């Protein structure tokens, strides 16, 4: 696994800003990253976690990927922690009628539809405001 | 909800390709889209589902968003369907110490790390190959 | 679904007249419209209903569409309501040997034979009087 | 009944195409047509059925019309037949507060909403794509 | 239902001020709106909800409308939420001895007596101060 | 409580008309008014009721206002009475983070959205027809 990551997120103004993670450890079929920026501390950290559920060899099963991106925040009045999180589950069938291309296509479509980050293509719908609309709990 | 969507995915070459969804049905705080390409048929469809678990206004908890992007595929030999899917759960806390900028930041970071579609920002890790590695059950 | 509809029906003269519906509810792959015209009252309304029985993915079985177009009328003396209704069931198989084109062809033929509204084609039978004959319980 | 019919349906392109039926049987207020085109074979035919449930004279009750438009298709491998069908039930009350005009109005509205074939009237909703959306199991 | 609303309310000085709602979703016989102003957030939102309890066709029953306008507020000391709300229930009989005019008259009278917003008529009582007196828990 | 009221309602034309109430009785935190027009008689009256659910000063909860505006109507054939009513419940929290300006704001918004009687403010939606639509069981 990569020892460190510089991922793109959004500042208070929604401008693209780097967010720096470093690899804490690696267990059985999983990976744990911690945010190394000043705004994350042990009291209120930023975390990323990934895991593989890998089925036995063959074409019968469904492999699974579990990702989890969390940030803890403390109440201004009570310092009580509550966490915000985006969790992802990818399920990849082993029937040879499926492709890594199909996996990647689903990933790209989810990225476009919930984060508005897809590449540029002619007739694409404008998804730049979709993350804002989601964060407001309203459908695009 | 939007009546139709043109989301960006990937073909067998992994080149950026449009994938067209149209609104099947809106239930209360629930939306079902269906793929209108020749790729999906009623027998083996491409589907999207989006749900809102919104707690009572008096109660404090986490509000939740559930998204699911599916593609069904049929076995060549048995025509039995198995499905591949990316599911996403967004948990947003009801504390004013959290805000939509943070929700969007988590969405953007998840997009960068699992789909490799973040906006260009100097010092970002090159996440372009990460969806390929994930589809191979390999940590980036 | 569409928030409002202007469908074509017939007045007392059988002249083509608009009948206006608005989307009152939508729940669980079910859609319910109510008539906004003066002829639909609370006690004796005009109503539309549409349901989807969507089978699990697979190459076997039939998907089903249900639709009901109702007008309630009150008895002159007793004010007891009795309702007149045209209801449609569409059954779409999942064998790839079926087409949306075949579904649409059956819909258009039913429209021609029971409503007399088909498009103009050389050699078509004149179905204009067929809805009148049906309303009289007479085979065309 | 009419000895033959030239109804309008849709080909694989969804272009308006004639579909031809001849009167094969008529018995006991029941009428059965068979499709004369090459696409209807003995093993997988195209068929039409129409029945009258005529109630005894009186001011109470509903008269009923039943109609079924069928196309049979054979499985590529198993040659087992499955059939796709649009079926209509018209229920006409006998309270003099009902009219043949109301029957025809419901028929025309059903044609507009499920087949998209209504006559042209200023302000009507565009129902042209509705049969496609229905065949896809999507509410218009 | 209307996709968005600009309703008149009162600022901290009781001056007429717009309050902007947008349609979140539509379920069975109900409608959910959310305030889109800056002062409403997921932690302390403004909400509007409407529902119809519609009885069967006939003249026997009583139809009902349920409206609910809520605003959540957080304690300056503890950020604990409490909600303020105005709920409305309209009950419309189906006995033809009732009118939509009578429904509207009750609505207008309630508006005049609890909000002081009625139109101008010669001998009307001055109800401008009534909302203030109510908010003080004293009778007009 | 006021000894008498001249509230604005609507006639059969929906023109703004006065409706006159006079104080029948004041109970403790409860008020009953009766319509003094020829429209109301003892057999089929027009009535108003207003109640205050005020919790003990030590206890924190919501204080409540209950208002009810009724018109009784007699069936022409049976002289059986059925009644039509608008009821209002105002729930005001006992947290200083809430105030009378917010109570009044909710009252004004409810008036605008269900009776269409808000004060003129640029950019407001035209709510004038909303009471008509509500009396038709149609969402604005």
């Amino acid at each position: 696994a990569a020892p460190s990551l510089a991922l793109v997120g959004a500042n208070s103004t929604l401008a693209s800003t780097l967010v720096n993670y470093s690899l804490r450890s690696q267990n059985g079929n999983n990976v744990d990253y911690v945010c190394t920026d000043p705004d994350s501390t042990l009291s209120a950290p930023g975390l990323i976690n990934a895991k593989f559920d890998i089925k036995a060899p063959g074409i019968t099963g469904n492999d699974r990927i579990h990702a989890n991106l969390r940030k803890v925040v403390l109440d201004e009045k009570t310092n009580l922690p509550s966490t915000g999180s985006v969790t992802i589950q990818v399920s990849i069938p082993r029937n040879p009628a499926w492709n890594a291309s199909m996996t990647v296509s689903l990933l790209k479509q989810a990225a476009d539809y919930l984060a508005g980050t897809s590449a540029t293509v002619s007739g694409q719908t404008d998804t730049s405001g979709f993350p804002a609309k989601w964060a407001g709990l309203m459908f695009p």
